[PDB]
Formats: C-alpha cells, sequence, structure tokens
RNA sequence: GGACGUACGUUU
RNA sequence: CGACGUACGUCC
C-alpha cells in the first residue's frame, strides 16, 4: 500500500508517457508497478477525458488474480474494473463492456478474436496496454497479433489517440543467440516488436531487490546409468521377435522410413515408428478388406513397439517395476477393448515374458543409480534440515507419477509425501512460489523460472540430475546467456533515445515487409468429393461434401448415416471453449477398432460429432491416392459453413 | 475440437 | 537456415 524508491524508479521512465519494457523479478512488485501505473495514468487526465487502461494476462490463475487485486484497489477511487475470460466472452456485448468500463483485464486471445471478427475495430479505444510476462511476445502468439494489429494501424498513416504499450516481464530472454551482437539483435527484435525505447530495470536501488530475489545455486550432478540391463535386453529381444513377426505381411517395411540406423528406447526409434506407422497407413490394396486387416495389424504392431519403447525410456529413467506397472497398465486397459488373433498373439507373448520380467525386476541388485543417488541427497538434505519442502521437475506424465510411486514405495525414506501438480513434504510437479527452498530437476532440461510471482531470498538450491553431460554444458550456457542478456540491458540503457527509437522503426518495417511477402493466397478449392477412411480400420467413414464448417476451425459431419458410424464414450473432462459444450468422445463403431475419431459437443442447440482429419486419412475417388494430412488448415476442399436451416 | 508457445529429437 | 515427430504447458 505504500510504494517505495525500487517501485517508483521501475515506473518513472513509465510515468513521463513512453512505452517501456519493465523488467521485475518479484511477483508483489509487478503488481504494485501496475497499479502505481495505472493510478498516475487514470489520475493524469483532465475533467471531460477518462482512460481506458487494459491489463492482458496469459492465464485465467493470474488473470482472476491480478482482477481481484485491481477490484479491490481501485473502489474508493470511484473507477469501473471488470474481466473478460473463455467463461465470460459467450453472447455478451464485449463493445460495450469496453464503452462502459476503463480498467478491462481482457485476456489477449479475446481481444484477437473481436479484431477478426470486427468487434473493437481500431486500438485507439484503448489507452494504456499494460502487458504480464511481455517476453511471450515472440512469433504468432496473441500478444504478437495485437502488437501486429497495432503496428499496423501505427505505421498504415492513420496514427490516431495510439495507448501505452507498457510491458512487464522478469527476463527479457536471449533464445537461440550465440554472441552479444545476436543478444543485443533479439533484444532489440523484441523491444521493436513490442514498440518501446526504453527498459527499466533497477540500477541505483539495487540493494532492495538484493534483500528478495531468488537467486538459488546450481549443484549439478552428472551421475552414469545402470550396467546390467536385463530387463533392456529382454525387451529389447521382444520388440524383435515383433518386428520380426509384423514384417510377414510387409516386405519393404525398412524402406518405409530412411533416416539412420535405430536403436530401442530412444526419441529417433519413436520418430521411426510414428514415422512407419503413417507410411503403412496409406496401402492400396485393391480387396480392400484383406488391405483393412493388413493396415489394422499393422498399426496393433506399430502401437505395441512405440509402448515398448515408452516401457524402455522409463525404465532408463525411473525406476525398473514402473515400466513393467506400464506396461500391464496398457496391456489392461487394451484387453477391455477387443480380442482379436493381434491381440490373442501379443497378449499372449507379453504374459509367457512377464513371468520372467517380474522377477528380474523384483531384483534389488537392478535399482538406478540416479534414483539411488537422488534418494541419497533427499535424506541428506532432510536430516541437514527437516523443515525443507521440495519441489522435483520431471519432463514426462508417466514419470511425474512413477517417481510418485518410487518415493511412496521407497523403504530408505518415510517423511516425504507426494504433491504432484501435474500434508506435502515433496511436490513432485512437470513443468510451473514464496516456498519451496530445493529444486531438483530429474532430467528436465530456462524452465526452473520461479522469479515471477512470490518469492523468498536467504536459502534456495537447484540440484540438477542428468545422464548426459551435454545437458550440463547446455545450462552452463544457459547461465552464460542469462549474464549476457544482462550486460546487452546495461548497453541499452547506456544508449541514447531518439537513435534507438530510429532504429527498433526500422526493425518493425522490415517486419511489416516480411509479414506482407508471406501472405498466401486462397487455396483452390478441388472440386472432387473424396471420401475418408479410419485410421487403424481404413473403413468408410463419410464424403468430404457432408462436412460442413462452424467457425473457419471446427469440422462437424451432418450425414445422417454418419450418426450410426460411430459409438460415444463419456468424456474424462468435460469443459466448454467460445461456443461448445464437450460432451462426449466419438469412436469407431466397428468390431475391435475403438479409434478414437473425434468429440460429441452441442453448438447452439444442435448435437455435433466434431471430428479431426488427424484421426483420418483421405483417399480420393477419380485419381484413386490416399493422402494424409495433419491439420484441417493443410486440407485444402470446398469448406462449406455450417448451415443451420438443414440440421 | 482449434490456435499458441516451450523442450527434445529427425531431416532437405 | 525451413519443414517434420514426440512430450509438456497455455489459451479460446
Ligand atoms: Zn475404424
Amino acid at each position: 500500500f505504500k510504494p517505495r524508491n525500487y517501485q517508483l524508479e521501475l515506473a518513472l521512465p513509465a510515468m513521463k508517457g513512453k512505452n517501456t519494457i519493465i523488467c521485475a523479478p518479484t511477483g508483489c512488485g509487478k503488481t504494485f508497478v501496475s497499479l502505481l501505473i495505472c493510478e498516475h495514468h487514470l489520475k493524469k487526465f483532465p475533467q471531460g477525458q477518462k482512460g481506458k487502461v487494459v491489463f492482458f494476462a496469459n492465464q485465467i490463475p493470474v488473470y482472476e488474480q491480478q482482477k481481484s487485486v485491481f477490484s479491490k484497489y481501485f473502489e474508493r477511487h470511484g473507477y469501473r474494473v471488470t474481466g473478460i475470460s473463455g467463461a465470460t466472452a459467450e453472447n455478451v456485448p464485449v463493445e460495450q463492456i469496453v464503452e462502459n468500463n476503463d480498467i478491462i483485464i481482457l485476456t489477449p486471445q479475446i481481444l484477437v478474436n473481436n479484431l477478426k471478427k470486427g468487434t473493437i475495430p481500431s486500438l485507439s479505444i484503448f489507452t494504456l496496454m499494460i502487458f504480464d510476462e511481455c517476453h511471450n511476445t515472440s512469433k504468432q502468439h496473441p500478444y504478437n497479433m495485437i502488437m501486429f494489429n497495432y503496428l499496423d494501424q501505427k505505421l498504415g498513416g492513420s496514427s490516431g489517440p495510439l495507448p501505452q504499450v507498457i510491458g512487464l516481464t522478469a527476463s527479457v530472454g536471449v533464445g537461440d543467440a550465440k554472441n552479444t551482437d545476436e543478444a543485443l539483435d533479439y533484444i532489440c527484435k523484441l523491444c521493436a516488436s513490442l514498440d518501446a525505447s526504453v527498459i527499466a530495470t533497477v540500477k541505483h536501488n539495487l540493494e532492495e531487490l538484493e534483500q528478495v530475489v531468488y537467486k538459488p545455486q546450481k549443484f549439478f550432478r552428472k551421475v552414469e546409468s545402470r550396467i546390467s540391463d536385463k530387463f533392456k535386453y529382454i525387451i529389447a529381444q521382444l520388440m524383435r521377435d515383433t518386428e520380426s513377426l509384423a514384417k510377414r505381411i510387409c516386405k519393404d517395411l525398412e524402406n518405409l522410413s530412411q533416416i539412420q540406423n535405430r536403436e530401442f528406447g530412444t526419441q529417433k526409434y519413436e520418430q521411426w515408428i510414428v514415422t512407419v506407422q503413417k507410411a503403412c497407413m496409406v496401402f492400396q490394396m485393391p480387396d480392400k478388406d484383406e488391405e483393412s486387416r493388413i493396415c489394422k495389424a499393422l498399426f496393433l504392431y506399430t502401437s505395441h513397439l512405440r509402448k515398448y519403447n515408452d516401457a524402455l525410456i522409463i525404465s532408463e529413467h525411473a525406476r525398473m517395476k514402473d515400466a513393467l506397472d506400464y506396461l500391464k497398465d496398457f496391456f489392461s486397459n487394451v484387453r477391455a477393448a477387443g480380442f482379436d488373433e493381434i491381440e490373442q498373439d501379443l497378449t499372449q507373448r507379453f504374459e509367457e515374458k512377464l513371468q520372467e520380467l517380474e522377477s528380474v525386476s523384483r531384483d534389488p541388485s537392478n535399482e538406478n543409480p540416479k534414483l539411488e543417488d537422488l534418494c541419497f541427497i533427499l535424506q541428506e538434505e532432510y536430516h541437514l534440515n527437516p523443515e525443507t519442502i521440495t519441489i522435483l521437475f520431471v519432463k514426462t506424465r508417466a514419470l511425474v507419477d512413477a517417481l510418485k510411486n518410487w518415493i511412496e514405495g521407497n523403504p530408505k525414506l518415510s517423511f516425504l509425501k507426494p504433491g504432484i501438480l501435474t500434508d506435502h513434504n515433496i511436490l513432485i510437479a512437470t513443468s510451473v512460489i514464496a516456498q519451496c527452498n530445493l529444486v531438483i530437476l530429474y532430467e528436465y532440461v530456462i524452465k526452473m523460472i520461479q522469479t515471477r510471482g512470490r518469492g523468498r531470498a536467504r536459502g534456495s538450491k537447484c540440484f540438477l540430475l542428468t545422464s548426459n553431460a551435454g545437458v550440463i554444458e547446455k545450462e552452463q550456457i544457459n547461465m552464460y546467456k542469462e549474464k549476457m542478456m544482462n550486460d546487452s540491458i546495461l548497453r541499452l540503457q547506456t544508449w541514447d533515445e531518439a537513435v534507438f527509437r530510429e532504429k527498433i522503426l526500422h526493425i518493425q518495417t522490415h517486419e511489416k515487409f516480411i509479414r506482407d511477402s508471406q501472405e498466401k493466397p486462397k487455396p483452390v478449392p478441388d472440386k472432387e468429393n473424396k471420401k475418408l477412411l479410419c485410421r487403424k480400420c481404413k473403413a468408410l467413414a463419410c464424403y468430404t461434401a457432408d462436412v460442413r464448417v462452424i467457425e473457419e476451425c471446427h469440422y462437424t459431419v451432418l450425414g445422417d448415416a454418419f450418426k450410426e458410424c460411430f459409438v460415444s464414450r463419456p468424456h474424462p473432462k468435460p469443459k466448454q471453449f467460445s461456443s461448445f459444450e464437450k460432451r462426449a468422445k466419438i469412436f469407431c463403431a466397428r468390431q475391435n477398432c475403438s479409434h478414437d475419431w473425434g468429440i460429441h459437443v452441442k453448438y447452439k442447440t444442435f448435437e455435433i460429432p466434431v471430428i479431426k482429419i488427424e484421426s483420418f486419412v483421405v483417399e480420393d475417388i477419380a485419381t484413386g491416392v490416399q493422402t494424409l494430412y495433419s491439420k484441417w488448415k493443410d486440407f485444402h476442399f470446398e469448406k462449406i459453413p455450417f448451415d443451420p436451416a438443414e440440421m
């Protein structure tokens, strides 16, 4: 409630009436700077005129937090504060909200959708655009699209009452720059994309930030992996047998994906599996039934190989028993789907191998040395200080649960309590305040950024465990980049204003140039009637003449004959988006297919099965080729809009 | 469902 | 120096 020199020096360049790239690591500091700038902006206007400051929050939690803070602050001043979110902008006059409010905190995607539709034609209605975590303004972000619209309206020659573009962040960032030249070039490009000539950074009151800055210390621990990999050897033999028995129907399986040699349990092998799957999903045997059987068998074999590769990665990273548990869970989930010859062979082979796999996994001599040293350093820190709440960063959503199960089943430790955030001593998270003075990045590659919210100094460690010193060197150069970016900011604060502005202007110019150069024309709409087939079944789903478009993004089918071609399933997490209500999922209605086709929702009153071309193959009736797309934007055809007059 | 970003990996 | 695959996170 009382502004200090630290909170005032960052806002001093912003009160003069110029854009800024204010960089404050303190979470409370950013909110206080927001409030002070908003007060000084709405108070400096004379009678008759009024501000329309807009705050762009990226996430819903920080959005609601800023909304509550602004509504609690600007109450006695006589200012109307509101909010527009994803669950609040449904059939609501956003134009009337903007015209009757002054401190709207609408998220950026809402403003992008409004600019695309036609509501709020010019941004000149606003007067002060305060972004949150502005360093995301890089490419195709909602922030970047709002800035593209602003720069277009500015350089177009109709620059009216343009709003201020004061941005707030914690780290300006470097990206892929190598030397100070490319670092300064990237920072200048960001400053031009956000249209500012000042970067507010503390230089005279560094002690106020050093008091609470949350600067931890790194303790990189390069450790080795297992040696006697009996589990990995058995899984590799199983995968070799599976590939050998799968090559009986496709003699040219090796000629479909030509990259390099492949090894089981690698991301390269996973990519090769996905590529050979997408290559075997386009077969054109004229039988149309044996072809479907061969495609289904190849899809099942490839899915089994992918699951085995995922199990090998889980065995390499987390405990050995967790990989066997994941394989048993996958086999139990596929057992309750269908029983054909392919499943009756694969599941029976896995059951034959499980009698040895369980005996190998239950051996205490095959424990991961990475998990061993992890529990070692954990118990070390815990008996050194028994009041250290920790956070453990994991890469995979399966490993973040495997480590929780390991901690729950580890006899060497009992004080730990799993606090998974995909009565809580350890918080095993995957990707992200004022607490948790211990971080353990377990094979997870800035990603430990905690200086965006509330923080506290006086004790913080940033242990990093890994198996490849590569990653170590990576983090090293990362710290290097941190330093160099600091230096670059210093240089910018040493630069003059006018020339700087001129430079950034030229930058924006070139940018717009590139933009107008990268403007694809309308795709030539195909006039033929191509049909879509299932991925793992190759069954006739629907013709492109019965496909309708809702909002240039969603695709449905109006064919009543299609209504019996799928089955419904209760959605694991129903939620609303824009104008839809996610009610259920639609899967393939075949013997043992159960392929994920799409999602059954309700648009306004009508029930529609919104499908995804990703889970579809395109076969033309004129030519005969079977092309395979990923996104609807890549599929070019007669995109007929959704006409509610028909159904 | 669609868009966006990040990380890893493969390639002309 | 562009596309591609995966994982993660966000948004509408
Ligand atoms: Zn099917």
